[PDB]
């Protein structure tokens, strides 16, 4: 006769990822807790506070081009998308009628770490009376950019740039140079279909050339927003409560393909201008995401037989051929024949105009 | 007894505009995802990236009247609507009992790609301390005006202006001048119900004397927003998920007359302060457009045995005649009875005022 | 056998205001499209682009007080409100049994034409470096005020103002001592009961002394909005989709009285700031309404019959007599007996205080 | 069989105040129209535009401190709040059985009357351009400060202020040191449960003094919202549509105590610069009040009879006694006895800690 | 026969504390109304407004850095967190089958309570008008920082920094260096997992060190919004109606923990910007909190026989041993089999990658 606590999900197990190794079931439900520290300019290596002050999730500097046609940007003066990637385990299959079972992001609490922090109002930053150079120094304020993106496959990227003159270093960074082996073109200033890629790296696609995709992110949610400006303050909410739902119009959210899961993201704040010359560094704040997945049942693509093709495809040379796909393509046309329809009139009759 | 996966709709062929070669059936859906590039300016042929710096994506200038009368505004300084227009293929007809299938633009999704190539602040701009010429090198900033619109037919435009004073070129742009062959008068810094025009060309309208038209778009749903100022910081948002509607109270959405789909946009983003004077070239960045269409049946308007009508307009001459209709016209009246009314007193009595 | 199209409302006929002579029925819907030009300074008389550069659209200058004391604003220089009357037909009377049709504003579609035209950076305005007068000529910036209002009776007006030692012209222009016939005194500052007016005239009422009545408007939907400052960028936001609706709490909505439907508007938009001196021109944009309408059967108000008291009325001589109503009524008492009550104790017993 | 048309609340009688004499029923629905005149600084007495140029509306100045002790506001410069109260009639009291009948504000239109006025850009204010004297006389902008309150008891307000050196005039105007006898302490400057007042006088308790009460105030809606900065533009919405809702989560809303209904208000809208010094009046808006009110059977709370009690304590003495309540007070322990409870062991056992 | 009024929830008894010494029930509902006092810099002890002029309410000052190395921030500069803990009392135990009552935070009104203090522009603060040293006294103004959390344990804290070479004084406040007692590294300038803290202490974590964590708070509800800049005006909204809801996607909301409720909270509303030098102390205002709390069945989770595990706990010796847990681990491996599979192949087969 006692009274009944009211039912809620009965936790199975916590603690990190080995956690995952437990066989649960078909109605587990998985809350992974992660977080991703802002890549832009100063690598984390040389951990010791005396090289340079540590800049650590700063900026290095930031030296204007010396003409119209001389802009260097120099590696570590970039803000960089910041990748992460969460190897899930296997999951059961089905063969005997084909059917496969995956991970599914339903949900996601995301949240930027460290807004408070940004009332540091001491420090060797310019002040705000400099004409006795007394007062405040100046807190974090500028351009603002804050994206992030959860999703079962890397994000895929676009290339625009402000002027192509731009020569980025040939090293340590991913530019369009490097992606599409040839220079940059007038058309990379507005939209080339052939400036792609994706984020698999992480630390090395600045924000300023690779933004996020529309055309291509099909398993990726991706949310974004930009504040331009020059001394534009700061705007920052965090709660423990809103949670974002990545499912889509069918009902499904990204299925984790492989096994990963891929979060990115980028956080910048703004500058802070220092004291000798208005050198801005960058800043940027840690991103916290907390997914929410389950297990679905799909349909298995690919006929796994295929790997007899693959057998046929080892053993098989590797031609050279003449060109049947592309640009110089030598098949001049392919028609498929399914049924048997009545004998047609003008058998090619399609948009009239 | 192998476990179901959840229905979704299914992808019969993707690819490019040749997939829609073919006849799928009364209940398909289709997604076609395009993109508009800025035209503003500075036109894309000179492709070399020594010409000027390559413009394209950019104005070419901007330069002041010389006195209250004189403005001459150079056509590649004006920004201009861009404009693209989707041929999509054929489909039934039913005339043996009046009706007709055409497609129909359900919903849309768009995005203004490139808000953080305008993180690039490097680069010989105005610099942000001038009394050193050190800092940064002032990021986009200014007037910004996106407008996008999806339609069935192309835009209508109405013509506003500044002073219509204003002295444009009669060459390789179109102002209302070029469509009301008469100069331009007073009324046209206000309204104007016959400075009306369409938005057939692309990158000829500037978008500083034609204004989407809210009287006449009735197949097109169009979207907009202008912000003023002088360092007014940019503000975009994008994201992988929300959808706009483009249905209405009937719920019909752009019905797509002919058989194309117009799209139209344009996405001033701010202007960019060079270094020796203070030229202002404009800013534009790209937009993503992906509609989803589906096949209505609707009543075919017109009576196309009115063929014969056309024959009959064909070997009949051209009359000049004298006015009956417009201006001059030389119809008294014209009264048209239907039915058996009672003999009435007053047979002309109306609002009375 | 062939497929239905979807049921949409019928559109009997299109065109302009001789389209409403047509006798439909009690069920139909009209949906009138008008537009509103910006009356602020300057009169749309004189045509030519040559009398003073053609401020039709703009106010005329602005010429502040010489001392404190000192006030004249020049009628040419104040923004007014804009009004027209749209005189729909006479309908249907039942007087056999007392009710009445008449017209009732359903819904409305607004939209402030003509945003993209402050995108004219050229010209002779104050440009951005005043230093070397070079740059950018400054766009329109400053204070604005978006006030719309339709309804079935002209707005009613109140009257306030910043000090009331302002001298305004006493002629082509409505001002409180035009309607007060005595002087304006210190409670014009704050709000007099006994400042109001309508909006009948049409440029005549300025906008910094006449405001919409909260009181009064009963049969009138007014929305506004105003923004302060001295360079506040402006914003503006059209649509081709959403629509208002000017319904109320009993689901009636402004009823067209005598038969007009009245739109007022005023768009300012900002400033213009020319280059000898900084005057300061106003800037007023169009605004276009489309009213959705339709015929609701009323109770009729007026006892028709009364018209013979309106015969009474003028056989009858006019009297001056002595003061029964107003300020020095000679009418202690008035009691109206209805029924058969109980003998009451202290027969006048109310609110104890 | 003549149409009907559609059932709407029927108007008994409207007027003035008087009209509330009319005996209506259980069901009527009583909508009273008032309004607030802003009270900041300069009284409304002497009403000749002679005196100072007729600040009612306005403050009368500012001067800053002289030292870091010195402050003396003279108060005509501190904007106060507003406060009146509507006297309703008495209502019916059924004692046989207890209970009793009161009235209810239901729900409240407010709205800001002069936004308009703000347009003023003549006038002697600083000018725009200070270097020349030229340009526009600068519109109000500033720290703006909006609350109203509708209740049924005056608006419990509670004490907070910035330094609590601050001397005010110990005449006409109400602070901390005329309701708590003794002087400001710092505890005065954050929170102090005993700074308390209610707003029963007009035009006295300043605003930058006292805060409307989040502890106290049950039987009173208060809405507010502060702006700060030195040039923040105005902003104002007006609108004849939308309404606010009085009720509580138990569906209640003010009940009317004794008869009346308090309206408080306070609208500052900024600042104005004159143009010898830089003198700072404020300037405040009337508030239009609309307040639909209802009767509800309410519980007597009080039992009548103890008007014996009264009699009880009029006839006895008044007495000095000892203290027994309070700081100070005499009573050790008072323990209440209701039923029977099982006899228990340890008798006082409670939070442990 | 008499009317009966609406049923509303009886109010038993309210007060103080002490009130909730009364044995109610199992539905009832309390209310407890409490406010925090903003802690940022000036302790409250030294009273008397002749110390300093009593910053009661602000920060001290702020001095910058003299170099890039030499940061020490003077702990009364530093605003810090405000913390509160309200002892509810103890509840029934129905240990004869496992459960338990415990307080529930079911909601939450919260305000900040003296915004219109700010409107205080007299005072020895500098002038609008430096130049001539007149005007207004520039009221607070910069970066904003709210934040407010609702708990049944102390919030968990994270630890991020600006330059990590800050040296802090190591009394009277606690900085990471107190928590990990090794010094600050450069991954504390991004998110180092190891610089976790609770808010045990009340004024002692300074806000620009310990922010609110985003991976541990679970019984603790925390909302929260920054707002950088020098002079980003501020903003407040007060409202006596709308109320938070404290419940999450199980409906329960925080579980009050041993027996005590957690309010935390810090509001930063800008700068003051001093005469002299620019000396920028901080503002602080205070929140009230309103929390509804009701009472809840749950299952107790600890095995209370486990009392005679202390015992075994307190005879058997503290043990040094060798490391079986943590880092340097000396367990190879631990495996749990519960029930009877068959025969596994290869006997660990997980995800393969």
């Amino acid at each position: 006769a006692c009274p009944r606590p009211a039912p809620v999900p009965k936790l199975l197990i916590k603690g990190g990822m080995e956690v995952l190794d437990l066989v649960t079931g078909p109605d587990s439900v998985t809350e992974i807790e992660a977080f991703l520290n802002p890549r832009m300019g100063q690598p984390p290596t040389p951990e010791s506070l005396t090289e340079g002050g540590q800049y650590y999730g700063w900026s290095r500097g930031i030296n204007l081009a010396t003409s119209d046609t001389e802009d260097s940007p120099e590696n570590n003066t970039l803000p960089t998308w910041s990748m992460a990637k969460l190897q899930l385990p296997m999951l059961n299959e089905d063969l005997t009628c084909d059917t496969l079972q995956m991970w599914e992001a339903v949900s996601v609490k995301t949240e930027v770490v460290g807004s408070g922090s940004l009332l540091d109002v001491h420090g060797f930053n310019k002040p705000t009376d400099t004409v006795n150079t007394k007062g405040i120094s100046t807190p974090v304020e500028g351009s603002q950019y804050h994206v992030f993106a959860v999703g079962g496959e890397p994000l895929d990227l676009q290339g625009l740039v402000t002027d192509a003159r731009t020569k980025y270093k040939e090293e340590g960074v991913v530019t369009i140079k490097t992606i599409t082996k040839k220079d940059m073109v007038n058309k990379d200033q507005v939209l080339n279909p052939i400036s792609k890629a994706k984020l698999d790296k992480d630390g090395m696609y600045p924000v300023e050339i690779w933004h996020p995709d529309p055309a291509k992110n099909e398993n990726t949610r991706y949310f974004g927003n930009y504040t331009g400006g020059t001394t534009t303050p700061p705007v920052l909410q965090f709660t423990n409560t809103l949670t974002t739902v990545l499912l889509d119009e069918n009902g499904v959210g990204p299925l984790c393909k492989g096994e990963g899961l891929y979060l990115s993201c980028v956080d910048i704040m703004g500058w802070r201008v220092t004291r000798n010359y208005d050198v801005h560094h960058w800043r940027g704040l840690p991103r916290y995401f907390k997914i929410t997945l389950r297990k679905r049942w799909v349909k298995n693509p690919y006929p796994m037989a295929s790997l007899i093709s693959s057998l046929f495809n080892n053993m098989l040379p590797q031609v050279q051929g003449q060109p049947m796909e592309g640009e110089n393509t030598q098949v001049e046309e392919v028609r498929v024949y399914d049924g048997t329809e009545p004998v047609p009139g003008d058998p090619d009759m399609t948009r009239y105009v």
